[PDB]
């Protein structure tokens, strides 16, 4: 396995047709998982499966402008489950980040930070075993 948490370095940053695969298997008892697109201190996108927020599983996502997080958004859709292999595929398209879970579309999340070519670093951690990362343009 990689070791968790997990730095992959976007060369030049996202553009639209780059493909993000991230492989790997949630622990067993897991509490979150987190997809952090970095511009440098700022989180482009905050990709956050909540195993238990008062008992409920959500996915949160976000972005971090000067520390300060902004108005999230909640999907009820909860694809993840304790102990089981996933496949997680960002796909980055002209507006929008398009995510798709073992090959479902899950949800978009419209581009908050504009400068795309900055969003240099992709951040992943929580109670994962990671398989792999990696990106290709399709
Ligand atoms: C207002 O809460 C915040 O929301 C942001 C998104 O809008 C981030 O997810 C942010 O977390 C981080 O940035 C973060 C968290 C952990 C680490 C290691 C690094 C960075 C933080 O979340 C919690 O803290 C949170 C909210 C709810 C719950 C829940 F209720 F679900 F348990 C748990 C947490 N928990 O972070 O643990
Ligand atoms: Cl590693
Ligand atoms: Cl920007």
């Amino acid at each position: 396995m990689l070791i968790v948490p997990y730095n992959l370095p976007l060369p030049g940053g996202v553009v639209p047709r780059m493909l993000i695969t991230i492989l790997g298997t949630v622990k067993p008892n897991a509490n979150r998982i987190a997809l952090d697109f970095q511009r440098g201190n700022d989180v482009a996108f905050h990709f956050n499966p909540r195993f238990n927020e008062n008992n409920r599983r959500v996915i949160v996502c976000n972005t971090k402008l000067d520390n300060n997080w902004g108005r999230e958004e909640r999907q009820s859709v909860f694809p993840f489950e304790s102990g089981k292999p996933f496949k997680i595929q960002v796909l980055v398209e002209p507006d929008h980040f398009k995510v798709a879970v073992n090959d479902a579309h899950l949800l978009q999340y419209n581009h908050r930070v504009k400068k795309l070519n900055e969003i240099s670093k992709l951040g992943i951690s929580g109670d994962i075993d990671l398989t792999s990362a990696s990106y290709t343009m399709i």
